């Protein structure tokens, strides 16, 4: 076990292995209580966050917990990954603080849009999509894909992380409300509003509210039909719908003027309402979109995750012996 030092930065107590050293606060509270530090093992730059009253309830434990667990899973390029997880105790008795590390990202992609060349959107989306294959394969699902969750670095690689922008202005109608029916595809609907506004240097779907928010949405992509309307189980939904006064889906070209046409035929299938009809993930890598990058021997799954656990009800205790099992158990990438 290593040897810790103590210090109090903007209102917070920090102890942290001597290993990390120079921390600094970022953000504010964007991405929580983070600081940058040098990391003297490897002479690299990493972000370290201190969870905030990580136990004080039941549902404070488990988000905890959950968070660690897919920490622990992440193992892709495209994806945040965990470089170490470290707590000050000795003991479960001692255990009340949790410490994450990551690489340090350089900017989000909310702090990037201006429009971007069709390059860098197709480079951006390429890993974004690749990110997802990975974690869609392990039935993860994000539900929160916008571009303050996106970071890239000078290189312009990026990663999918989730520090928690308005998500309703990238989020499924599926899932706007009534949220007992959806697939991975969710994250693809964020995929294409995100894609559109590297496009355009525009939000897609600003919306004020929910209910804004899915006017603006079938203005683009038309009413329900017949057939997406006979799978809406909600009699409320189903009112809602049949009570707006018809709109055709647009052509997107007549939308996206200028685009790539190959960008445009993408968001199309990315922004179809029906999520059984919308493009998967894995689908998306192999459109012409993205001839210059897609590499189908590159493009790896998951290991399976186990989330049984979000199925279960215990004692705050019960989350925070789980959680410290998974702290001891934490085996560092190479
Ligand atoms: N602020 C940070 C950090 C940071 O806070 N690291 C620490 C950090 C800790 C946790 C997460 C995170 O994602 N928890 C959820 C994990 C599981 C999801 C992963 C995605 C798929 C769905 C499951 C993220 C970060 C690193 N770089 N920057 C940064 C960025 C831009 C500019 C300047 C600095
Ligand atoms: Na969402």
């Amino acid at each position: 076990r290593p040897t810790f030092y103590r210090q109090e930065l903007n209102k917070t107590i920090w102890e942290v292995p001597e290993r990390y050293q120079n921390l600094s606060p970022v953000g504010s509270g964007a991405y929580g209580s983070v600081c940058a530090a040098f990391d003297t093992k490897t002479g690299h730059r990493v972000a370290v966050k201190k969870l905030s009253r990580p136990f004080q309830s039941i549902i404070h434990a488990k988000r905890t917990y959950r968070e660690l667990r897919l920490l622990k899973h992440m193992k892709h390029e495209n994806v945040i990954g965990l470089l170490d997880v470290f707590t000050p105790a000795r003991s479960l008795e001692e255990f009340n603080d949790v410490y994450l590390v990551t690489h340090l990202m350089g900017a989000d992609l909310n702090n990037i849009v201006q429009k971007l060349t069709d390059d860098h959107v197709q480079f951006l989306i390429y890993q974004i999509l690749r990110g997802l294959k990975y974690i869609h394969s392990a039935d993860i699902i994000h539900r929160d894909l916008k571009p303050s969750n996106l970071a890239v670095n000078e290189d312009c690689e990026l990663k999918i992380l989730d520090f928690g922008v308005a998500t309703r202005w990238y989020r499924a109608p599926e899932i706007m409300l009534n949220w007992m029916h959806y697939n991975q595809t969710v994250d693809i609907w964020s995929v294409g509003c995100i894609m559109a506004e590297l496009l355009t240097g525009r939000t897609l779907f600003p919306g004020t509210d929910h209910i804004d928010q899915l006017k603006l949405i079938l203005r683009l992509v038309g009413t329900p039909g017949a057939e997406l309307l006979k799978k809406i189980s909600s009699e409320s939904a189903r009112n809602y719908i049949q009570s707006l006064a018809q709109m055709p889906k647009m052509n997107f070209a007549n939308v996206f003027i200028g685009a790539n046409p190959l960008a445009v035929d993408l968001l199309e299938k990315m922004l179809v309402l029906d999520s059984d009809k919308r493009i998967t993930a894995a689908q998306a890598l192999a459109h012409a979109y993205f001839a210059q990058y897609h590499d189908p021997d590159d493009e790896p799954v998951a290991d399976p995750y186990d989330q049984s656990f979000e199925s279960r009800d215990l004692l705050i205790d019960e989350w925070k012996s789980l959680t410290y099992d998974e702290v001891i158990s934490f085996v560092p990438p190479p």
